[PDB]
Parts: C-alpha cells; structure tokens; sequence
C-alpha cells in the first residue's frame, strides 16, 4: 500500500478535513493512506514505516473517545524504527491552558514505545498559555485552530508537509 | 573510541558523580566515554552514534551555564540516526514547579534536530507539580534527587542503564 499511514479520530469533522488536506499536500491517496481509527485495530499501525497521528483536544483531561479505546493496545505495536508525526485541531483561546494536550499525550506514549518523533512545529505563530505538546517552544506536531486562525490552515498544512517529506526521508 | 558518548555539565559535582555511576553501570570507560561539556565543542557529539546528555536544573528559567554556551551550536551537529538519552540532578521539593526542566529544554531541541529520544522514565517514583521533561507521566530521562531521595539513586541508575542497553540496541 501507501508509504505513509494516517490514522485519525474525528468528533466534529475538523480532524477529518485536516487529514484529507494533509493527504492532498503529500500527493494524494497514492502517497498517504487515510485510516479512521474507529474502524481499525492497533496492529494496523504495523503496516507502515511512516505514520501520522491525528487527534483533537476538545474537552480537557480527555482523549478523543476512539483513541482512548486503542490507547491501551499500542503496547502491542512494534514501533521500533518507525517515524511518527502528529497533528490536531484545537481552540487556543477557549482552551488556552490545554491547547493540543492530546498531541502531547499520544506522542509521549508512542515515542516511548520506540518510535522517532518527526515534524516538530514552532509555537510562535500561536497565542496560548500551556500545552502538553510543548516542552519549550515547539509543538510535537501541527496545531490547527479553525476557530481562531482559519486563514492560516492551508499554508500551515502545506509547509508542514514539505517539512515532513524531508524528515520522513521521502523528498528528492 | 567508546560506543556511547556521555556529555555533562556540572555545577555542584552531583552531575559528575551521577555521570561516573552511569559509566560504571554500563561497564566502565570501555563502553562509555565521559566528556565534560565545558571542554568540548558541539562537533564532538558527531563522534558517537549513542549519546547521553547530563544537565542539572538548579535555578529555574536557566540552563546550566556551560550548556547555554553550546546550545546555539547544536544546529551544526548531525543528529540524524543518533539515539540520545538524558539525565539530571534536581530538588523536587525546593523546585516542585520546575523539576528537571533543563532535561525538557535540551531534549526538545536535540530531538527536533533529528535524533531519537530513548530512555523514558516513570514519574510515579517522585512527588512534584510540574516539569518541562514530562508531557504526561514519563520524564524524557533519569531524574536524580540527591537532596530528597538519595537512597534510591543507585538502583535508579542501575535500572535505567539496563533499560538503555536494550533501547540503544547494545544488550545481548
């Protein structure tokens, strides 16, 4: 199949729209497989050397419901040697204290299981107080805010994907 | 030289003592090179496929002075393909809000430059409020607290090194 597997869970439909924009900026279905995490098992992640994990943060202290189900099954996946990128939708004004928290939670688990995180993203284009996805001044992945910065989403996705092509090692 | 290069900066001498315990639990000088960051250049890090970064957190908002000097030079090192582990001394009671912050700052920079973080460590053996080294419930590396948990240091180092041997891929 495709080199890159993109697994996402969606509540509003914003995550799925972002997933399809990412897939488009990479070159479409031939480069990136879209996989709704609701209809998958953890072992489906084994099928790709390059992964992209999409998960929103909409209620603080809570993973998106579908990811919470598969979270305790990640221990079975063989993440050694894989490169994993992350993205998520959020509201940096309404959730200024927990902006993209879910991105942090999943990256910590999956990185500690032996993967290599790629696709870090600068916080300076944003205005928020705290994020589990940030140690100092980078998110672990792409932060999208359709509520407060919708005009930036398209160029953010395009620029992040160019960065990922190099980091995945699939650019020319 | 040695497979593993250990680079550390020391203020009190606690970091250097920890560095020498780590080197001993790995098998001594034949397995792990000890390198005082004060007497090194960033490019010395190029010489090893496996790195261990030691840095304390003693004044919040501040890297250890020697690391701050070499920080802006890390961009030149070729971290692609390297595995990097982290450790640091701290005071989880006196600095409950910034426990092992420096570990977080360096790991974010060095991981984003293309390395693979190894050696994550559980927070449950500790009692603190916040750490830049923690997204959810793991430090990025070994937290030592000679002020408050000195009896645990030896077994913590021994257990962490056993974990690193597998993660580095240098165990049997």
């Amino acid at each position: 199949g495709a080199k890159i597997g993109l697994f996402y869970g969606t509540q509003t439909g914003v995550t799925q729209t972002i997933a399809e924009s990412i897939q488009q900026e990479f070159g479409g279905e031939s480069i990136v497989d879209l996989n709704d995490i609701a209809n998958a098992d953890a072992s489906d992640l084994n099928a790709y050397d390059y992964l992209i994990i999409g998960c929103p943060t909409w209620n603080v202290g809570e993973l998106q419901s579908d990811w919470e189900g598969i979270y305790d099954d990640l221990d079975s996946v063989n993440f050694q040697g894989k490169k994993v990128a992350y993205f998520g939708a959020g509201d940096q004004v309404g959730y200024s204290d927990n902006f993209q928290d879910a991105m942090g939670i999943l990256e910590e688990k999956i990185s500690s299981l032996g993967s290599q995180t790629v696709g870090y993203w600068p916080i300076e284009g944003y205005d928020f107080n705290e994020s589990k996805a940030v140690r100092n001044n980078q998110f672990v992945g792409l932060a999208i805010d359709e509520d407060n910065q919708p005009d930036l989403t398209k160029n953010r996705i395009k620029t992040w994907v160019s960065q990922l092509k190099s980091e995945f090692g699939l650019a020319l």
